[PDB]
Order: C-alpha cells, then sequence, then structure tokens
C-alpha cells in the first residue's frame, strides 16, 4: 500500500468521488455517507455515471435503516441498497435524477449567503415516483447493490478496500471543537460530545508527519476545507475505524 491516496486522483472519470453534497437541516448523514460511495463505486465498478438519490434512501429504507432525520445505521442504508436498490437524484433544487434532495442546503457552522441550518427537518416522505419529466419510472430507476459488509476496526484492511473497491462510508464521535474544522489534520481536544457523525472517506495521506484519512463531510462546500477534512489515522480516533461499512454493485 502507498504512503498516499486520493480517491479522487485514481478514478478520474467519477466526478461523485469530488463532489461534496449538503444534507441540509436533517440528521440524514447516515444516508449521505452511504448514497455518495455507493455513487462513487457504481462508477468505478460498472466502466457508467449515477447521482444515486439521498433522498429516496433517506425517506423509504425505513426502520431497517433507523429513524431518518432522526439517524440512521450506516450497515443499514448498504443493506436497503442491496435489497430495494436506490433510484437517482442530484442536489436540492437540480431536477436531476428520478429524486432530487428535498431539503434546502444551509450553513452549516459557519456564515454565508444561505439559511443557517437549524438541525430540525422532519424526515420526507417515500415517495415512489420520479420526479415530472424524469424516465425511466421510480421502479426501473433502481440500482441494486449485490453485497453489503463491514470492514474490520484495521487500519490496512480498511485502506486495502479503498485501494482496491473504492470509498467506503464511516462513523466517528463529533464534539464541538470539530464544526469550527478549517486544515490540517483534525485531532478532538476539547468540546462536548455531540453525537456520532456518519461520512465518507476516500482516501488517506501523511501531513507532518502526523497520518491522516482523507474525509468528505456532507455539510456543503463552504464548511471546513472544501467541504472536505482530514482526521488523525491508526488510533481509531474518535472511532473513524470502528464503523467501517461498504458494498458492491451488481454485475
Ligand atoms: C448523523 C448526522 O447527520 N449528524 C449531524 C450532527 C453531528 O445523526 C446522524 C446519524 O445518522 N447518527 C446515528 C445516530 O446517532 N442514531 C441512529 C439511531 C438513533 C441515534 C442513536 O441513538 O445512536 C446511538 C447508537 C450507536 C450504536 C448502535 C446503535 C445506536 C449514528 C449511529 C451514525 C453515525
Amino acid at each position: 500500500l502507498p504512503e498516499s491516496f486520493d480517491a479522487r486522483e485514481q478514478w478520474p472519470n467519477c466526478p461523485t468521488i469530488k463532489e461534496i453534497r449538503d444534507q441540509g437541516s436533517c440528521g440524514s448523514c447516515w444516508a449521505f455517507g452511504a448514497v455518495e460511495a455507493i455513487s462513487d463505486r457504481i462508477c468505478i465498478h460498472s466502466n457508467v455515471n449515477v447521482e444515486v438519490s439521498a433522498e429516496d434512501m433517506l425517506t423509504c429504507c425505513g426502520g431497517e435503516c433507523g429513524d431518518g432525520c432522526n439517524g440512521g445505521f450506516p450497515s443499514g442504508a448498504w443493506n436497503f441498497w442491496t435489497k430495494k436498490g436506490l433510484v437517482s437524484g442530484g442536489l436540492y433544487n437540480s431536477h436531476v435524477g428520478c429524486r432530487p434532495y428535498s431539503i434546502p442546503p444551509c450553513e452549516h457552522h459557519v456564515n454565508g449567503s444561505r439559511p443557517p441550518c437549524t438541525g430540525e427537518g422532519d424526515t420526507p416522505k417515500c415517495s415512489k415516483t420520479c420526479e415530472p419529466g424524469y424516465s425511466p419510472s421510480y421502479k426501473e430507476d433502481k440500482h441494486f447493490g449485490c453485497s453489503s459488509y463491514s470492514v474490520a476496526n484495521n487500519e490496512k484492511e480498511i485502506m486495502a478496500e479503498i485501494y482496491k473497491n473504492g470509498p467506503v462510508e464511516g462513523a466517528f464521535s463529533v464534539y464541538s471543537d470539530f464544526l469550527l474544522y478549517k486544515s490540517g489534520v483534525y485531532q478532538h481536544v476539547s468540546g462536548e460530545i455531540m453525537g456520532g457523525h456518519a461520512i465518507r472517506i476516500l482516501g488517506w495521506g501523511v501531513e507532518n508527519g502526523t497520518p491522516y484519512w482523507l474525509v468528505g463531510n456532507s455539510w456543503n462546500t463552504d464548511w471546513g476545507d472544501n467541504g472536505f477534512f482530514k482526521i488523525l489515522r491508526g488510533q481509531d480516533h474518535c472511532g473513524i475505524e470502528s464503523e467501517i461499512v461498504a458494498g458492491m454493485p451488481c454485475t
């Protein structure tokens, strides 16, 4: 394994790998880390580009994935992909795909031209129809995963998984000091526990002797380092290596 690895540079034909989404004022990180990585993988292992709908995952998985905007379980999300599949859907108001995200983007712990996130958002309805004008139908726009699995809390195996099969979904404890992250390699030193946060890990590297994981947050691009952040790697910091899940697309 190389000292560094950026899925964005390794798979130039998969632009989803470099894009940052915005979960809005809804605790839907579990769904976002999932559809983002799933999007990357459909592209990696089918070479076709598809914006996997966060809306379909967030609203239709149900109990098997948790409680919608109230939080969910990453592994549960990948299961839904293999069982019910996911339709396409782009950003809020983009009219891209079968089911674009329906929750407005907002400012996540930063000032900007968007409304500030309120964290209090209701889970949207599970509607099995596509936006007007889109084709094919909801049922025919479904993309299925052929396997859902969990990678062990092992730095090397996690790297090998990313190296070989692409970005995976992870989760870690977010403390208040992470909210203000701007650059460098994040290490928890102070702040109250905010809860678990599911995200997308797409690579790793070493910055000034400090090993890290390259992560894509889902708080838009004006948060952190263009929506991404680096986090200490190798010591299960904030449990970043304790809940890695992934899967493979069919055929
Ligand atoms: C992710 C988010 O959008 N965070 C923004 C603010 C930091 O609150 C979102 C989420 O999906 N979190 C999950 C969660 O906290 N859950 C899921 C069920 C309810 C709630 C909970 O009480 O979880 C504790 C729990 C841990 C281990 C097993 C079962 C339950 C997180 C589990 C995912 C990172």
